[PDB]
């Protein structure tokens, strides 16, 4: 079926939970043996969210190459994404090592450091120009260059230096700051505006390594971001845009990381975002 009318048909019939459970039943199951090794317990935020072995990002280190991060490679859309958890106190250095080694231009953050009174990820970037951060375990230096605070999101320019080679690179930090503590946003308008700002920066384009996108577990909000982006790109590429099937795209993405889209409300919100976004594109 088309999307907008399939949408109204699920609303009128109140069957979002049943649609979402079908997706959960059909989703791929692949091994994640490296994630479950005992030496990696303090590298995982949640025991039930792990990268598959076949698609995990490897750190370029011989001691321990593990990080909780997955490469989502979308062949028809010609887009790639790295989806990862919010960094932990003992993985902030690994996080920036990955950004460096994978040649990413942008980092997309969809959570606040504290939500619901609890810490959802480490304070992993510097908050003042004159107070830079040094990650001694991976030999990197990170400096805040500029910050632009808007009503729904903040954009930061950062300098990442590899202290071993003295090479430097400019990294863009796109921080969506207004996702509610409970539920999903009422309108997708500010989320779509944010997606378009990431696109306009070059961070999603083939001349750079894959964008790095995270929230607390790296599957829920993060899944919503890449699902909406890929669906809208496919609607621009194909002769028949009504042929784009959001449930099929989501199942393709779940071949590369488990659990993408965590609730039926997030599924409905993803439909809403793609529907409204397709009208603005034209
Ligand atoms: C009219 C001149 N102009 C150039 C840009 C530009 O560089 N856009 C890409 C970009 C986005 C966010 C960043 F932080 C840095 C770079 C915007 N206006």
């Amino acid at each position: 079926m088309e999307m907008e009318k399939e949408f109204e048909q699920i609303d009128k019939s109140g069957s979002w939970a049943a649609i979402y459970q079908d997706i959960r039943h059909e989703a791929s199951d692949f091994p994640s043996r490296v994630a479950k090794l005992p030496k990696n317990k303090n590298r995982n935020r949640y025991r039930d969210v792990s990268p598959f072995d076949h698609s995990r990002i490897k750190l370029h280190q011989e001691d321990n190459d593990y990080i909780n991060a997955s490469l989502i490679k979308m062949e028809e859309a010609q887009r790639s994404y790295i989806l990862t958890q919010g960094p932990l106190p003992n993985t902030v250095g690994h996080f920036w090592e990955m950004v460096w080694e994978q040649k990413s231009r942008g980092v997309v953050m969809l959570n606040r450091v504290m939500e619901k009174g609890s810490l959802k990820c480490a304070q992993y970037w510097p908050q003042k120009e004159e107070k830079e951060m040094i990650f001694e375990d991976t030999n990197l230096k990170l400096t805040l260059i500029s910050e632009d605070i808007k009503s729904y999101y903040t954009v930061r320019q950062l300098e990442l230096e590899n202290l071993t080679t003295q090479e430097t690179r400019e990294i863009l930090h796109f921080h969506y700051t207004t996702w509610p503590d409970f539920g999903v946003p009422e309108s997708p308008a500010s989320f779509l505006n944010f997606l378009f700002k990431v696109r306009e920066s070059g961070s999603l384009s083939p001349e750079h390594g894959p964008v790095v996108v995270h929230c607390s577990a790296g599957i829920g909000r993060s899944g919503t971001f890449c699902l909406a982006d890929t669906c809208l790109l496919l609607m621009d590429k194909r002769k028949d845009p009504s042929s784009v099937d959001i449930k099929k795209v989501l199942l393709e993405m779940r071949k590369f990381r488990m659990g993408l889209i965590q609730t039926a409300d997030q599924l409905r919100f993803s439909y809403l975002a793609v529907i409204e976004g397709a009208k603005f594109i034209m």
